[PDB]
């Protein structure tokens, strides 16, 4: 029900990001979501945006915007500490299983 | 340093046949590798068709392709679209819960 750009904007602010980005919602044949550090563009797969539950979208957007905040493409302790401000390890396990069950 | 030679990609049909053998499935299946917008893999009981996303088949490592195909073919073996204890029983002959979480995270992080 909540517009996808409103969700992205809420996450940019809750992550305390103060660098403007571009948001593109488009069909994507190779990915669900991506972030270009060169053009500061967040790309979200249109089908996923229109068909995945809000919590899965939250997790997906957080993944990309945490990379942008910490200026790292890796998923170690700096990434994990940012994600833990939103979802516990057990909550991430449940979301990750739900995303897989939507793909296969 | 010199890059270690990226080993010859196993043909998708060979990955499928190895799983049908290990799962002891002698029912015939159709394999469709096509662009898919909604999923990366599916299985139709109506036509006995394993559907695989074309970009995924051409770019994912063997370990991820094996896991994805194994998931669909376990459903076909147990004659259930669900992930009950009968699904877990077949999957556990291949991977522990921790190993499944690891591979599933690699799949997710190929797409996000
Ligand atoms: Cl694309
Ligand atoms: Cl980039
Ligand atoms: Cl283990
Ligand atoms: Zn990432
Ligand atoms: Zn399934």
């Amino acid at each position: 029900k909540k517009d996808i750009k409103d969700i992205v904007n809420e996450i940019l602010i809750s992550l305390n990001i103060n660098e403007s980005i571009n948001i593109e919602i488009k069909p994507m044949k190779q990915k669900i979501a991506s972030f270009s550090f060169k053009t500061k563009t967040l790309r979200l797969n249109k089908y996923v945006v229109e068909n995945f539950d809000e919590e899965l979208l939250h997790y997906i957007i957080l993944h990309e915007l945490i990379h942008f905040k910490i200026k790292s493409i890796n998923h170690g302790i700096k990434f994990e500490n940012e994600l833990r401000n939103y979802f516990s390890k057990n909550e991430c396990d449940e979301i990750e299983l739900k995303i897989i069950q939507k793909l296969i």
